[PDB]
């Protein structure tokens, strides 16, 4: 297990960070038109999730800490395919603060689109350092969404997530769509694609869904609202320990933010080794609660 501690950006403390944040909180609100309006709040919460989501558990290899990553066919895979779009949209903040590193940046760009999209305070730490001599693929390492309820458990159990950080991620605020051209799944999971919600879980148990085949023949669960849930969605709801914590999320909002704070945290830390003397997470005010 490769050791990697984080290391704070020299002389950097939470006002500097709280810059960065204020940067990328005002270029979400000034790109408002990205993806029909959408805006880009949703493939920064997915591109911060994606490169964390190369983690091993097992050696301790990808995870954010390197921000250092090789895209499968550059982006021209069905797994990756729209991430692009994200890693642009950083480049501008990068430039104007060379100092963060690759993997501070990527991550608290998803922290930064959660809490800006109304969702919940995600306290954030930096120190990740970039690895440019180690670069990892994300090539086999993200999940497919064609499988079943085993498969996700599984998957998820080599980012040392359990049942219930796997369901509180994967509803992920609801957040943005499939683009059939990206991935070979079209569609919104609710009707408030750039509001950090629970309604993905209400949207699983109260919906009709109907079982479908996509115009790339794929599979998907769609209901006459127009929403669409991936085979792993619907999975949430097939097995009888997913779907218990399905209903949790779906009665309780407060519960569901403050797990999906502390999962996706943990998802954005792992791999890290944080020193004892290390500062405190940071939870950055929003641009509204600041006036801004
Ligand atoms: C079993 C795990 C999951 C599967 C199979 C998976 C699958 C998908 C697929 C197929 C898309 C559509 C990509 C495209 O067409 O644009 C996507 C979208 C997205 N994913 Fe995941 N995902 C999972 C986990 C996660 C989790 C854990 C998060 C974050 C906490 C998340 C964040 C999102 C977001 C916000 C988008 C929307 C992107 C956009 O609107 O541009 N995903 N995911």
């Amino acid at each position: 297990t490769l050791v990697h501690v984080a290391s704070v950006e020299k002389g950097r403390s939470y006002e500097d960070f709280q810059k960065v944040y204020n940067a990328i909180a005002l270029k979400l609100r000034e790109d408002d038109e990205y993806d029909n309006y959408i805006g880009y709040g949703p493939v920064l919460v997915r591109l911060a999730w994606h490169i964390s989501g190369t983690w091993d558990k097992h050696d301790n290899t990808g995870g954010s800490y390197g921000g250092t990553y090789r895209f499968k066919k550059q982006f021209n895979d069905p797994s990756n395919a729209g991430l692009q779009n994200g890693f642009k949209f950083l480049e501008p903040i990068h430039k104007e603060f060379p100092w963060i590193s690759s993997g501070d940046l990527f991550s608290l760009g998803g922290v930064t689109a959660v809490q800006e999209m109304q969702g919940p305070k995600i306290p954030w730490r930096c120190g990740r350092v970039d690895t440019p001599e180690d670069t990892t693929p994300d090539n086999g390492r993200l999940p497919d969404a064609d499988k079943d309820a085993g498969y996700v458990r599984t998957f998820f159990q080599r980012l040392n997530m359990n049942d219930r950080e796997v369901v509180a991620l994967m509803g992920a605020g609801a957040l943005g769509k499939t683009h059939l051209k990206n991935s070979g799944y079209e569609g919104p999971w609710g009707a408030a694609n750039n509001v950090f919600t629970n309604e993905f879980y209400l949207n699983l148990l109260n919906e009709d869904w109907k079982l479908e085949k996509n115009d790339a023949n794929n599979e998907q669960w769609d209901s006459k609202s127009g929403y669409m849930m991936l085979p792993t969605d619907y999975s949430l709801i097939q097995d009888p320990k997913y779907l218990s914590i399905v209903k949790e999320y779906a009665n309780d909002q407060d519960k569901f933010f403050k797990d999906f704070s502390k999962a996706f945290e943990k998802l954005l830390e792992n791999g890290i080794t944080f020193p004892k003397d290390a500062p405190s997470p940071f939870i950055f005010k929003t641009l509204e609660e600041q006036g801004l």
